[PDB]
DNA sequence: CGATAG
DNA sequence: CTATCG
């Protein structure tokens, strides 16, 4: 229902924080009879897929595999297809008592007594510092995968947005829509220097990654572009944004 | 003055 | 080498 949600790290200390692998899935919450989506739409996966699911709620990531997003999204948009291989990765037991290591628990003693359910709990790792994040993510990274994920251990789960719950990668990506244009200095006189963005993040300018190609013939105002970045500002706006493609 | 993309 | 942002 209300469905927890994740921030993007920004420098927030993570001492004693639980992180683990940021799978490339598709989000499921498990309501104690169906999957829902985060579109609010419930999964029709096979009879006999959720059959030794908990009577209770599950949130978690349906996922198979690195690098099978595709796949995994094809198998469960259909309902005609196989979900062998799919399983539930779980990050947390919604209306469970206690922290988060208490609450998967509950979840783990269910899979002691179910083990052909198709579910496993996401290991959680114990949190040093900044430093040892970015070591986590570090080779996470070099094995294939997408990223890391923080959460606040004693914190509870409630829905919508929270800073208990953040997002960490080494290359974000996202979309803003083209707001204004800002002459350049020196040799970008008379051409673009930089574009102003406006996203969930607010306004801020993005100055690199153009052609020169793209300066001379910008992205109109108004047009939806991508760009990648690394990291926030003070301001709460990305840093080093960095301008990809148009749409 | 530093790091990045052109 | 030259520009953007950090
Ligand atoms: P990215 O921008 O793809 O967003 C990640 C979303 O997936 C959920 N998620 C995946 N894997 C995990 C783990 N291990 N822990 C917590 N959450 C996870 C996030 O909740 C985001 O919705």
């Amino acid at each position: 229902a209300d469905l927890m949600l994740a921030q993007e790290y920004k420098g927030q200390d993570i001492a004693g924080w639980a992180m683990s692998e940021k799978l490339d899935g598709v989000r499921a919450y498990w309501d104690g009879k169906h999957l829902i989506s985060r579109q609010g739409y419930a999964f029709t996966p096979p009879k006999g897929f959720t059959a030794q699911f908990p009577p209770y709620p599950l949130d978690g990531e349906l996922y198979s595999g690195r690098g099978q997003f595709e796949q995994i999204s094809a198998t469960v948009r259909s309902v005609s297809s196989d979900w062998r291989g799919i399983r539930l990765h779980v990050f947390d037991v919604p209306k469970a008592q206690g922290n988060l290591y208490q609450r998967l628990a509950v979840a783990t003693q269910w899979l002691k007594t179910h083990p052909n359910a198709p579910i496993t709990i996401i290991p959680q790792i114990k949190v040093r510092d900044r430093r040892h994040a970015m070591d986590f993510l570090k080779q996470i990274e070099a094995q294939g995968g997408e990223g890391v994920m923080l959460r606040q251990p004693e914190s509870r789960y409630s829905g919508g947005r929270s800073s208990q719950l953040l997002k960490l990668k080494s290359q974000y990506d996202d979309e803003c829509t083209v707001t204004r244009h800002y002459e350049g200095k020196g040799r970008n006189a008379g051409r673009l220097g930089a574009v102003g963005c406006k996203n969930r993040h607010g306004e801020f300018r993005i100055g690199s990654g153009f052609k020169d190609k793209d300066r001379d013939n910008p992205p109109k105002i108004g047009t939806l572009i991508t760009y990648r970045y690394r990291g926030f500002t003070r301001k709460g706006t990305p840093k080093f944004a960095t301008f990809v493609r148009v749409r």
